[PDB]
């Protein structure tokens, strides 16, 4: 009997990377939207979050997050909160070229390496100092509220 379905390795790197730019934040939360078994297109998370290529935040991100069956929340954290407060993938607000205002998705963080998902070069390792110092301030957690089917 082969009736499990869990061999078909249909897109398992669910890291995207795919028109980047500071509209980024639909990129990363469709790599969560993936992540978390939703499966979302970047173009259809871009008409759903209303992402500003003026530098969004990520209220109106969440706001689509919610409803992809994740809640997700904006916060502001402090640079040690990373290592404590959320362990799964999640968004974070942070700054490129000190000016645009870009987003990634944080995929794991040990030795004071913290590993995000870049929707411009994909898996990229950031130093904690590093990450810090681009990272202003800006967390969003998320949580597979009705993606996780309960009972």
């Amino acid at each position: 009997s082969n009736a499990m379905l869990r061999r078909l390795f249909k897109k398992k790197y669910v890291c995207v990377r795919q028109y980047d730019l500071t509209d980024a934040g639909a990129a990363c939360l469709s790599s969560i939207a993936q992540y978390y078994g939703l499966k979302m297109s970047l173009a259809k998370i871009r008409e759903m979050t209303g992402t500003d290529t003026q530098g969004t935040n990520a209220y109106g991100l969440i706001h689509a997050a919610k409803q992809l069956g994740f809640s997700a929340k904006g916060v502001k954290a402090s640079k040690e909160d990373l290592l404590k407060d959320f362990r799964l993938p999640a968004i974070a607000n942070v700054i490129v070229d000190n000016r645009l205002a870009h987003f990634v998705v944080i995929y794991s963080i040990k030795n004071r390496i913290i590993t995000v998902a870049d929707p411009g070069k994909g898996i990229v390792r950031y130093s904690m100092d590093d990450f810090c110092s681009i990272w202003t301030g800006g967390l969003v957690l998320l949580e597979p509220g009705e993606a996780f089917q309960k009972g």
